[PDB]
């Protein structure tokens, strides 16, 4: 992971940070679009930009493979538990678009389009 997620970010906070259409996912393999030439970062950035809203961090954007989604813990279930993403994950933590579109989604199923949360800070 080139852009690590702050250890003090809970799974809930991380989800809020990446937007309502994004969920944290931990992938064992990561391909960044700017690191490879056969992938157009501009296309991926276009769709992922919707999750960024306002900011810049395409340097952590690309295709993520061998990934598993992180399930949200219950926000304050009586006990004030602060479930930190780095505490349950030892894999590359990224935020993935939970919107199946036929543009930059269906015809590029070589991996999961996601962005490293550390890139959007």
């Amino acid at each position: 992971v080139r852009f690590p997620v702050p250890d003090d970010i809970t799974v809930k906070q991380a989800t809020e940070k990446c937007g309502d259409q994004a969920q944290l996912s931990c992938c064992n393999k990561a391909t960044y679009a700017g690191d490879v030439t056969d992938i157009d970062e501009g296309i991926l950035a276009g769709t992922l930009k919707n999750l960024i809203g306002g900011g810049s961090g395409t340097e952590g954007l690309g295709l993520f493979n061998q990934c598993s989604k992180l399930d949200l813990q219950i926000p304050i279930i009586g006990i004030p538990i602060q479930d930190l993403v780095n505490q349950k994950c030892k894999q590359n933590i990224a935020c993935c678009q939970n919107s199946p579109s036929d543009a930059s989604g269906s015809l590029i199923g070589l991996g999961l389009p996601c962005i490293a949360l550390g890139s959007i800070l």
